């Protein structure tokens, strides 16, 4: 009644009003500035075509609008790019894998991408060949006799990503005290999200982002007889038999990071809900129910970051050229 | 020193302090905001992978750092992406072709690109499927019942491009009065650029971008100017504003060093000979043509809907 406001408040938290602190990697204006430049600089790739913004697009929800894509070395094959927004809050860094692999695997999205699209010696040569980047790395990494390294390049970038957060969605304003930040169908959909137990895998600060479960969405085999992207076509499979797992993704800003699941197979938010009303979980959902949940998930879209586009410095005669 | 300064004030003009008016397509905040969203919006392309910023990248001197790409349907083969910066002040719209051919070639950078990577039916359908874009087109183009048109999409983008201009280069501050805006080597470069006659093809407000000439840079100190008048074939003499930041050079992106492009240009075909030092002086001068990069806020672009077409596979 507002047991509901108080329950939601227990199970969830709003996005804070400050970039969180990164262990080993302190924030500063200069570092945020460097990290912004590199995030958009396609010179990190060997071709000089691909930046992190290519797939992780700040004006499109932090994603890329594609079913799948291949950006990071650890990827099992093509996978739907998750959003960069609020990524700083997640702890499940990987879409999917054997549960034993996933526990000892090294973290580092920047290093996995660039060692895929280039080699670090060629990236560091790029950065050292440009007097402005060198100056920036000195201000951002004050103690180091040589601050221009592949791992510092990843640290700058990550201090930038940690500014890419989306506070003050309608739902966080509801968490913060204001019942009327949610409308009545949003409020009803919150109620089902909770009672139907979505909150179990999709809960917390980020509404997911934090656990692996032995369940994946699959395209069911026989028939050509239903619209492309209809729920009829997709189901949850149980993957415990093979000690295999998937992350239960953060649901923040889900309404703007379509298409959905690890394979990008469902375009409709109502439908991605209907698929999740799965028996594998003991969850049953009526049309009406899946529609109110998706309404509640609409309330998850926060303030999108105002990102002034970095003016990146000119290559010099010493700068590697696009790889043939 | 006073003679040089007046001579330059004579032959060139600074970038204006503000977006020039485009006949039949007036600026407004909303039209500018709309044209920005669409210039960054990869849903103009059928694959939803390419936007204008992809190759005319606003933080990278308005080009794409590649030798060649294919963005417009008039291109017969891959060509170096010219900067979008100060593009508004140019009149020579195409890189190269038979002079007769180009005379009849339909213009419109926006139309020719979106027609290559998609069709107008599919783009219009995409814009019509997002309430937020329909709402914006009606505010920007109130004089029309259905303002969501291929022609108006191009207009919005162009009024945005008209803002992507680069005032206050060291050269421009020299033209407005301050002699010391230019250093000693830069000043010596200017005298040479004038005296050797670069300014014939690269003069006025944008230092080129206005004429076609029967000279092209081809494989021959590897590359050289070639006379193409016998084929009735022409190339644009590109605007040199921001040339230092828009490598590689020429139509085919064959030359990466700005000192080497100046040396290729010091060609017998025009009657110019340049020494090693002379090319270096002038290169220093071209260095003073880089202006203030525009401060652009990344647009926040509106989500597709169930009616929006999917990526073309
Ligand atoms: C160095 C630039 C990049 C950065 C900073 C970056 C950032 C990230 C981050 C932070 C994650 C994890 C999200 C989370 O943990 O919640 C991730 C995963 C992913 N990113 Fe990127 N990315 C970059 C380049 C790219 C590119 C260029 C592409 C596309 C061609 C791409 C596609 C992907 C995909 C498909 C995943 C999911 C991989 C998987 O777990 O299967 N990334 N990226
Ligand atoms: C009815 C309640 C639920 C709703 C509305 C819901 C919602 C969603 C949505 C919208 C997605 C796709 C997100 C994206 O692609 O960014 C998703 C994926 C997923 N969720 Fe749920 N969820 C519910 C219950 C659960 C439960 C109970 C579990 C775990 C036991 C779970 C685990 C997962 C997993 C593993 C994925 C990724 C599957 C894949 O990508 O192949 N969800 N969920
Ligand atoms: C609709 C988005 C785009 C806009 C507004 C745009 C803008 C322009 C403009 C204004 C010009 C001529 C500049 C002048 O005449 O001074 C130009 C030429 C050119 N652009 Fe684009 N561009 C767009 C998309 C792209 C894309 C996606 C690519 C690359 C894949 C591209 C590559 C090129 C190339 C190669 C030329 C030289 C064409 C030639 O004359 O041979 N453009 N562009
Ligand atoms: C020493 C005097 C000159 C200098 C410093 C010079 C400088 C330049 C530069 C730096 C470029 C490359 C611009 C770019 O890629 O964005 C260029 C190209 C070009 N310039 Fe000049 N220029 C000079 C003389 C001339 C003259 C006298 C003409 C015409 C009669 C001319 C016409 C052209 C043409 C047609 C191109 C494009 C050719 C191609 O891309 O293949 N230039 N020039
Ligand atoms: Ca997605
Ligand atoms: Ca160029």
């Amino acid at each position: 009644a507002d047991e509901l406001q108080q329950r939601a408040q227990g199970l969830f938290k709003p996005v804070p009003a400050k970039a969180p602190t990164l262990k080993g990697n302190p924030a500063s204006p200069v570092k945020v500035e460097l990290g912004k430049m590199l995030y958009f600089d396609p010179r990190l790739s060997a071709s000089h075509l691909i930046s992190c913004n290519t797939c992780h697009n700040v004006g499109l929800g932090g994603g890329d609008l594609q079913a799948t894509s291949t950006g990071h070395g650890w990827q099992k094959g093509p996978r739907n790019a998750p959003t960069v927004l609020n990524s700083v809050f997640n702890t499940a860094q990987f879409w999917d894998g054997r549960a034993k692999d996933l526990a000892e695997q090294a973290k580092g999205p920047v290093q996995a991408s660039v060692e895929m699209n280039n080699t670090p010696d060629q990236v560091v040569k790029t950065l050292n060949s440009i007097p402005d980047y060198v100056a920036l790395f000195k201000k951002a990494f004050p103690g180091e006799k040589d601050p221009v390294t592949f791992d510092n390049m990843a640290k700058a970038i990550e201090v930038f990503e940690a500014t890419l957060i989306t506070p003050d969605s309608p739902f966080d304003q509801y968490l913060k005290g204001k019942k009327k930040a949610l409308d009545g169908k949003q409020t009803a959909g919150l109620k089902l999200f909770l009672d139907k137990g979505c909150v179990a895998c999709h809960g917390g600060l980020n509404l997911g982002g934090t656990g692996y479960f032995p369940f994946g969405v699959v395209e069911k085999p026989a028939e050509n007889i239903l619209p492309l992207g209809d729920k009829g076509r997709f189901a949850v499979t149980n993957t415990a038999k093979d000690e295999y797992v998937f992350r239960a993704p953060s649901l923040r800003n889900v309404a703007i990071t379509y298409p959905y699941f690890h394979s990008g197979v469902v375009w409709s938010l109502k439908e991605a809900v209907a698929v999740m009303g799965s028996a594998q979980f003991g969850i049953k959902l009526s049309d009406d129910e899946s529609e109110a949940i998706a309404a509640f998930l609409g309330s998850l879209t926060g303030k999108q970051p105002k990102v002034v586009y970095p003016i990146m410095p000119a290559s010099t005669d010493a700068t590697p050229r696009p790889r043939l």
